[PDB]
């Protein structure tokens, strides 16, 4: 005795008012306040009268389970129209980001073995581990410097090229100095061409092109600038590499791309799509975890000492091996559960369902879009309880870690991101104490990701007071 | 056996996609097309969908004639918003056009006598007549100063200021210098502010406040500057009426705005609104028609003498008594009638229905805005064989419901009888001293800026007989 479709409480907007609105606000900031809003209201699930197709919204780790069951060989999520646009437009391929069907299945299993397999991490993590090195040293120098042995400063621009760097180190093997040593014009450009791209992938996302294209020509004019800027950095990357690669086959290791180069499984056009992916995709995401972790950690002193603790134990042993450091800081490992608990950056999983399915005890017909939003999930008090503290322990003690997907689809980059996040954070913590007063609630903003709305001024405060010891 | 009013057909699109259109197309020009192959994709009715409140259209007399049957005591029409928005920004108070309620009727009840009547139209029928005597005089002078004796022109500029100076001198019994002359600046400033007024208000009308607002606010103060320049225009006619009244009541007739000062029924803001009404709605209304009708007369020069044989044959006592215009002038009379068929200026009839009501076996609810479309109805060609036919004749027995373009009930046109004998005078003058062709044989585009007016001026020819 399953409730019919039709039968699911409704999310009270007109699809027209909320464009309106994103025409009127050019964004929509506060989207995941108001979707919890209305899950608070109405429960578990919900519909929402779209333009036309089904689509409904779930919260629960059970619905994330079963929707992975109905995971076909070719899991689909929706064509983002903006992005594919201008793929198109400039004759490019897809990454597995904008892929379905075939395509996308080819792409992601000769993908799989050199970006996310742990053959894969074992190589590539210890390149991470140097800049993550360099970022605390750098760091340490510049803090050592003041009479109080601390730094107080907004972290967020370097960590976002940190970021930059060791992303770009372990995909292409080049060491572009962007840590301790100032932005430069090449990467300040590159993050700002990705922020005007995600606020005009708002602004187009939510209607179709037919009618954007003569209600924001301009809006189209500055998401392709946008990308024609992510491009320019992404393929200037490529040139580098491939002509690198044409003259001398390396015998040892020197990145993810060049892996991908040598095994020449890919046509070079379709790995030239999918480094793209790479170079963008290794940044954002990456960085407002770390921020977010920063200033977790900053206002949770208690657990910050936790963490201290065991790091400067597994010290030793990860600068003997930089790759025991995922098996030697599961309590780290676990505050970045916690941080993607409460900031989730990819705000929610999307599928385009290929078969009826029960969800909540109600039937999904074949063809709707499922969506499964990750900040009220992380905020559900029946599953975690006491949800507003960060508590990494919470973890140690399962579908309730999603924040990279599931099944087949799940984040290509995942390890990567989680090495990049895992290691900064093990150098910050033996060499610093971090501290805020700015002890209130960061508002995060929805603009494509969720990310903060503003950057806490967090201290660096030296717990030895010498550049290389800790 | 009433189907309940879902039941109707739908009108494919949307009033959000239409908003949009009007925002990027700043206008509706198709309007009537767009109605058009509406009715006839889905048939005589249906509802149009305002995601709540409730919309319906028809086209038959039939209908027309059952949304009579349930006027009210007040008939509402509704709130137009920009234009009374208009009144609230300065402080004025509203006509008869934009009231409702007891409000309107005590207005309306306080205003036939003067404007409507057909004693009232006694009165100021020779003041019109004198007018359109100095229009043929004027371009007589004009026709015959050339060889061929006659004068080939855009009469579209002389027929407007014919129609205000038709209006200023039925209205304020004063007399501006423009037929037979040159349009001053203040003419000018005004027609031009006039169109600007209709073009902005399609731009608003389709839309709350809340969203023209922020979405269109520059077409907010396209709006109310156009009307500053209306008020102003009307304004300074009330002003000067209102002192030479102050100081000399006079014993003879001298206009319609006089009668409502001297009478003193109404109070001065209301008589305010009431004559800037009236000065601004009797300018575009009466001179699209009759441009429209010396263009289906150049277009069926057979019906053309069939007119000029009957004012020929009663030009005499019309010079001689004016007023018997009303009642010797049949056929002329029927072509304004046959020229309102094909071209009606206003678009649509309207009504906010207060009671409940069956239409085409439909239910239709209490609060429901039923709009009646005049284009589609007179192009009923199952009501008017060969519908595209100019056709006077059609018109020689009246039932009344085939001709409703001023409206029905209480509430049809106020200036209804200033509006046919401007047009029948004209046309009278005209047909007496000229003929009037042209080889533009093909339809005129008709364009919506919420009136209905031709998009093109036909080039037309007058000759002197
Ligand atoms: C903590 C940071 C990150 C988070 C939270 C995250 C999360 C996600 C999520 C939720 C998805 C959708 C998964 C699904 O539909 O099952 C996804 C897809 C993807 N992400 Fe990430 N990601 C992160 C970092 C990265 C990084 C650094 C890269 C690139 C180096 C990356 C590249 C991709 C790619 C290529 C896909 C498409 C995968 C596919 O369709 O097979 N992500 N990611
Ligand atoms: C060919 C000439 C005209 C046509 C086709 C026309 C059309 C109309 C229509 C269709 C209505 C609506 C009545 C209703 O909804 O029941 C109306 C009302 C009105 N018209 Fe005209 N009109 C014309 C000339 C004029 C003129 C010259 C004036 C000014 C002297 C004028 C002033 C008004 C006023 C004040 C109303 C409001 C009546 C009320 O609600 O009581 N009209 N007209
Ligand atoms: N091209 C490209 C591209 C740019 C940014 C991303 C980021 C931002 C969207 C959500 C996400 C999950 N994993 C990575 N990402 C992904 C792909
Ligand atoms: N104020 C004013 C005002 C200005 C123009 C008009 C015109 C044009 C709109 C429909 C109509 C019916 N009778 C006259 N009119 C009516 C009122």
């Amino acid at each position: 005795t399953v409730l019919p479709f039709e039968a699911m409480p409704q999310h009270p907007g007109n699809r027209w008012l909320r464009l309106l609105q994103i025409w009127r606000e050019q964004g929509y900031e506060h989207l995941h306040l108001e979707m919890h809003q209305t899950f608070q209201e109405l429960g578990p699930i919900f519909r929402y009268n779209l333009g036309g197709p089904r689509m409904v919204c779930v919260m629960l780790p059970e619905d994330v389970e079963k929707l992975q069951q109905v995971d076909s060989l070719h899991p689909c999520r929706m064509i983002l129209e903006p992005w594919v646009a201008y793929r198109q437009h400039r004759g490019h391929k897809c990454g597995v980001f904008l892929l379905n069907g075939p395509e996308w299945r080819f792409n992601r299993l000769r993908l799989n073995p050199d970006v996310l397999s742990p053959k894969a991490v074992q190589r590539f993590l210890p390149m991470v581990d140097a800049v993550a090195r360099d970022f605390s040293q750098a760091l340490k120098k510049k803090v050592l410097q003041n009479a109080r042995g601390s730094l107080t400063l907004d972290v967020q621009p370097s960590i976002f090229h940190y970021t930059i760097e060791a992303s770009n180190l372990a995909l292409f093997g080049e060491r572009l100095g962007l840590v301790g040593h100032s932005p430069s014009s090449a990467s300040l450009n590159f993050l700002h061409a990705l922020e005007v791209m995600f606020k005009s992938t708002v602004q187009l996302m939510f209607m179709p092109r037919s009618l954007s294209r003569w209600i924001s020509p301009k809006v189209w004019k500055e998401h392709f600038e946008a990308w024609d800027c992510i491009f320019q950095y992404g393929d200037n990357c490529i040139q580098k590499i491939y002509q690198e690669l044409a003259f001398n086959r390396p015998q040892h290791y020197t990145g993810i791309v060049a892996e991908l180069l040598l095994k020449a499984e890919l046509s070079l056009e379709a790995i030239k799509a999918n480094s793209m992916e790479l170079t963008a995709g290794s940044v954002d995401t990456t960085a407002f975890p770390l921020l977010m972790t920063l200033f977790e950690l900053a206002r949770n002193p208690d657990v910050q000492q936790i963490l201290r603790q065991e790091s400067l134990a597994a010290a030793a042993s990860i600068s003997e091996h930089p790759q025991k450091a995922t098996t030697e800081l599961p309590l780290l490992r676990a505050a970045l559960k916690e941080t993607l608990r409460l900031y989730p950056v990819g705000l929610f999983l999307e599928r385009v369902v290929s078969s009826d399915l029960v969800l909540q005890n109600y039937h999904i017909p074949a063809g709707t879009l499922v969506q499964v939003f990750l900040y009220s999930l992380g905020r559900n008090a029946a599953l975690f309880p006491r949800p507003e503290r960060y508590n990494p322990q919470r973890w140690l003690d399962n579908f309730h870690h999603v924040p990279f997907g599931f099944g087949m689809r799940q984040c290509l980059g995942r390890r990567l991101a989680e090495a990049e996040m895992l290691l900064l954070l093990h150098h910050v913590l033996k060499h610093f104490l971090v501290e805020t007063l700015t002890q209130e609630d960061i508002k995060m903003v929805y603009s494509f990701i969720l990310r903060p709305g503003t950057s806490p001024l967090l201290t660096f405060r030296a717990i030895n007071h010498h550049h290389h010891h800790h």
